[PDB]
């Protein structure tokens, strides 16, 4: 794995979470995530906020064509909360995720280790139902909630690559499961 691939990596991995705080609900183009998504670096070393190797390993029950499809549609959920608390006006009720909500049952909760990105956010007081920001923090840390929503983002967007057979080690990765 080269010198400028390892470079490139790192540049896009700032300019994309620079762009989140700027404007955190932008899209991103597939040839903006390139230099994270097609590039020879190991998974230890393109996820550095997630475990993104333990949350596809410890969610690989039955047949990957549904797995992987539950964990994107938990990875888009993670990723509508950490680009809303990054934007200009966050939702009412930002500060807390309440666990008994019918949405987050069926999305979030329905993968292990859900609820642990949620934490990676900044949710880290335990509530009786639910998780939210301490008391004594005011707002949200940008630079923290950008980079995990790009590692959201990322690995969204791998399995979602995986899932429409397009991913640019898919014949790797396939054996893998």
């Amino acid at each position: 794995p080269g010198e400028e691939e390892e470079r490139a990596f790192l540049v896009a991995r700032e300019e994309l979470a620079s762009a989140l705080r700027r404007d955190s609900g932008q899209a991103f183009s597939l040839e903006q995530l390139r230099p994270l998504l097609a590039s020879s670096l190991p998974l230890a070393a393109r996820y550095l906020q997630l475990d993104a190797a333990r949350l596809v390993r410890c969610n690989a029950h039955g047949e990957p064509r549904n797995y992987l499809n539950t964990l994107s549609t938990a990875l888009n959920i993670l990723e509508k909360y950490g680009r809303n608390l990054l934007s200009p006006q966050r939702p009412r009720y930002w500060r807390g995720v309440k666990f008994n909500n019918p949405v987050f049952r069926s999305t979030v909760d329905a993968v292990q280790g859900g609820r642990d990105v949620l934490r990676l956010y900044g949710y880290t007081e335990e509530q009786p139902d639910g998780l939210s920001f301490p008391e004594g923090q005011e707002e949200p840390d940008e630079h923290q909630v950008a980079t995990v929503t790009l590692e959201v983002l990322l690995l969204r967007t791998e399995l979602s690559l995986l899932l429409q057979n397009t991913h640019p080690r898919q014949q790797a990765l396939e054996q893998l499961l």
